[PDB]
């Protein structure tokens, strides 16, 4: 009941909340959207029907009610039901998987969706939000990110990631949601297929850059810019695709291995040149920042005072039901 | 005849008096409530029917009339009838067992209920009141608390306790009742399941923290705060779940192993951010204070003057019925 | 004295009562029927003669009078006499074993008949009624159902089961009887062999699906629908066979591994497309529901008050005949 | 000279008087009846012939003339002559031993008959009347009840008892007789074997419940109810068998380990659902009441004034024949 050119996979509660602003676009036929979550708590007022909502179910066929930031809890159930999701909801030509590395549901169904879509040969770009409010969230972000890195090397296909941070620059979760929504909205225009000079084969090589560049397949970061001022700082990316409005000057000074051009129709809401840039030079910084939080919480964990423990003989004395010793 | 989302187990006379303020909520469907006691002395004017009241019975099937602050008197009867209580009164999804460590009934049926609910896999939080007015009460409080500590280690599942004191800061029993009623009222909102971003699995891991944190299972203290000023003193809790009103700023500076977020509906009576904090750093202080009272009463007991005993030969002389010396 | 195209094995009291509505069909040559039971109490007014009734006999050659919901009582006798039943009453080309999982007779002679018929290479479909009124009935249903699951894996041949529930939707036993009678009546038309486009080899592969599908042999659930509305909910079965009336549209949207078609003669009482769907996706739900009742009765059993026991010395004192102590 | 489906053993004077209302039923072939007593005082006008009356005889082969509430007087003779009673009067398929725990004859021949019938493998249900008018009656009732409990525990077979009280609710002996007669009539209807869905094995497992339930064999109390209102108070029985009239709704809300169903013929005098319920939760109350009566009578006995005893020297003086002092 929707156009399947671009498919948005709002995985997890964080992905569902971020994608809740794209429900109107589905009605207008811009793109198809599918919610994937282990709980229906966030989705109590979605405009889309249950035909666009999938909730993971246990062995008894009953819907789960969240993972509670515990990735290992429902890993088997989620990984087993991922193929079923793709059959019921056919992936679009270009897929946008949105999830959070910190939760226990989005960070398991997210990489599982990306791995299956990449293995099937689909074109998928992941929008990622990472939080470090707790030790559990930080460890989940560390393990999920390493999982994606292992996915790119294991599948020999790059995993394009639009990374985001909850605590960056003191931005609230509302601010981060606006940032991600801008990236998804721009990716919708890029993947719409209505661009004059941009073909499907061009975007296939853009997303699967090692086909053309010959570089080693690894996780790649996607950055989106407007105007031409971004060329000074990122003059040497792996690849980039730029969409220009009518009678717009090209971008110069960028020496990329691969490049693409597109011309946005006058009706579409793009008024200045928009560039989608792939690079892996900032991956080391992102990994270091994640490891910094992990080290910080490990040091803080080692500062925990040991809890007062009752004697082991007392426990043996409390073998009576109710653990009463009198 | 009541909603079973949250179940309040008013165990003992102290628990019954504290819970008597929640009878109106039962009629309004907020939560289900069950009185558990060895006597009907306090429950002579309860609005709830006898279907919500369970009184322990002896071997002959006749209701008891209290334990008289003697824990060992009816321990076998209470522990044997605990499973029957849970069948007749089905435990709610979240259970709140309220009892006093000093009495002989609440301090036995309380830990028995908690041990059975934890063993069955239910989610239970205990509200506890401790008194040290008499040596018997002090020894009972010391004994019951050690029993709970052995219960947490024996069941490998934490026993969350909202600890309270009768003699703290010169507060009367009425003042302590208001303090506990606030905690139970807030726990009712937390466990209501109507929070937007809070799932049952989030609360399951919050209550059973060693699943997520990996810490050793032990008795854990629960503290509840409003606003954000509490972050300065308790910046290092094991876990904490915060419920925010509409457009409320998050809590910063708290580095917990696990945390949860929730958003209170506008209709519910929460107007400022309420935090439910779990920590075990004050357990040593509580145990020390309890042991201080026990030492004080042991010293006072050793100062008792020996009662003037009649001669043993006189006892042999008074073997006549009625013990008459003539 | 009857046509042997379809054979109905009314096993047990529940099976005999359900099948008592098919006695008229036997006289009209629609199918052959055989009552198998450990007691003749229910069969005091059957139109069919004793040549169509088999009652289990003990070692002395005398007919039993029921099992009393005790499966283990006559398991040896029943399993020993099953081959004798099949010789005296030759199984039809398609067999319909009807029995209840709760009783002690139908739940032993039922699976015994199914295991023998499957081992001999016959084509058998079981109609099953499960009850959970008592702990004994629930445990019998749990053990019988697991027995059938072990039968399918041990024989490497699926055990097709038309599952039914006594307490489902508050339906009375009369309502469940009507539901089963409809399924048996439809299976009679399917197995009649008078369908234009349906062959015996097609039905052989339909019942023994792993021959064609290659799936693992296990217990399979049979569901029957009229019309085409069922396709929305069960669009992904293992296999399904549909019987269409004259000039009836085919079923679309169902992606099954195996499928069959048949055209009902105009005289036969089928007026809309009837589908026979095999699936194992609801087996987990059925097993969970059975285990839920078993857990409930185990908890209820642990709440039993221990019976008052006279002293062991008193028993030793009552060694005198008549157990009188004076 | 009578139908042997149900056998009524009217033991003792109390049993004979209660059973005197069933002679017409014996004349109509409903059931066989046998009077067993140590005296013929009550049986001076019985319609039944002496072939249905057995009177205990002493060593010299002459009939006794009662025990006079002294159990130990003729215990050996009764225990020795019990097998002869069973040989001369063949026990029915279901036996109903009716006796009083207070007398010296019924309370000895009753338990002996029950123990012999249980040992032989027969199915026996005891109707019991207990009186506490005298200390001797109270002690006899206590001793007989303890003996029955010992028999149930030592035979590993439950002793089903329909307990009755003479002094309960101020009911006269006529009222207790009517109650016991109603219970016996209902048991006769249950045991008639003419019920549609009820087998002999069903009743065998119902009476010998540890075969099915697995519970410890002990004395079990039988209670009979009409309608469905009894479910509220006795929702947790060990077992229960219900007889329904034509088109009668089943009983719901009763969670028993074992249960049976039967359908009364339209001719039989049952117009509403009749339930026979087995439970051991009220045994403690009965034992407590009996012990309370025994304690009361012991206290009253200890208050007896010592009889004025003549001097022992006077007794030595009165060694003359006739004990004359002169
Ligand atoms: N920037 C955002 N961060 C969010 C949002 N929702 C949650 N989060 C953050 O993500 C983390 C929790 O991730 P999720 O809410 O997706 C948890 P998940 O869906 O995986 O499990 P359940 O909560 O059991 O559904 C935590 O740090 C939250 O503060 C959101 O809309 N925006
Ligand atoms: N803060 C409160 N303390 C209470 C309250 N009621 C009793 N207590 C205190 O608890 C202690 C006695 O415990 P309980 O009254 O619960 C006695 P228990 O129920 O175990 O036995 P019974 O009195 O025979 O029912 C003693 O120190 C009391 O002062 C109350 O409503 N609030
Ligand atoms: N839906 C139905 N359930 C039935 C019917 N007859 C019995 N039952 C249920 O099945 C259960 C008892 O099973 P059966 O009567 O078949 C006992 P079985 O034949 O195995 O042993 P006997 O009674 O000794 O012959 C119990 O729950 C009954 O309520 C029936 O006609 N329909
Ligand atoms: N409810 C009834 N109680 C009875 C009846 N007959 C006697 N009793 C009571 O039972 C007690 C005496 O028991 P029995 O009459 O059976 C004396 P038993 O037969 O053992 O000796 P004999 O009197 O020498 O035959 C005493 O309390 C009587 O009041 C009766 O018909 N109904």
């Amino acid at each position: 009941a929707q156009e399947n050119q671009v498919h948005i996979w709002a995985v997890g509660g964080c992905g569902g909340e971020i994608g809740s602003a794209f429900e109107g676009e589905v009605a207008k036929g811009l793109h198809s959207m599918t919610y994937v979550d282990t709980s229906r708590a966030n989705l109590r007022d979605s405009t889309l029907g249950d035909d666009h909502i999938y909730i993971f179910k246990d062995a008894a066929g009953r819907e789960l009610d969240g993972s509670g930031k515990k990735r290992d809890e429902n890993a088997e159930l989620i990984c087993s039901q991922i193929p079923g999701i793709l059959n019921k909801h056919t992936p679009g030509k270009f897929n946008i998987v949105v999830f959070s590395l910190s939760g226990g549901s989005g960070s398991v169904a997210g990489p599982a969706l990306v791995a299956n879509l990449l293995e099937r040969g689909e074109r998928v770009v992941c929008c990622i939000v990472a939080s470090f409010d707790d030790e559990r969230q930080t460890i989940n972000a560390d393990r999920t990110f390493k999982g994606l890195m292992a996915a790119a090397e294991g599948l020999k296909r790059p995993v394009i990631v639009s990374y985001h941070m909850n605590g960056e620059n003191g931005k609230s979760e509302q601010d981060v949601n606006l940032d991600v929504q801008v990236v998804i909205s721009q990716l919708c225009v890029l993947f719409s297929g209505e661009n004059r000079r941009l073909d499907s084969a061009d975007l296939e090589n853009f997303l699967n850059h090692p086909r053309v560049t010959g570089l080693e397949p690894t996780i790649t970061e996607l950055n989106t810019f407007m105007g031409y001022e971004w060329t000074k700082e990122n003059d040497s990316p792996i690849a980039f695709c730029t969409l220009y409005p009518k009678d717009a000057t090209k971008v110069m000074g960028v020496s990329a291995i691969y490049s693409c051009d597109g011309f946005v129709p006058e009706s579409s809401p793009i008024r200045e040149a928009t560039s989608f840039v792939l690079s892996t030079d900032r991956l080391g910084g992102i990994i270091k920042q994640i490891a910094d939080e992990a080290k910080r919480y490990i040091e803080h964990r080692n500062a925990r005072q040991q809890a007062p423990k009752v004697g082991d003989e007392t426990v043996a004395e409390a073998k009576n039901s109710g653990f009463l010793l009198f």
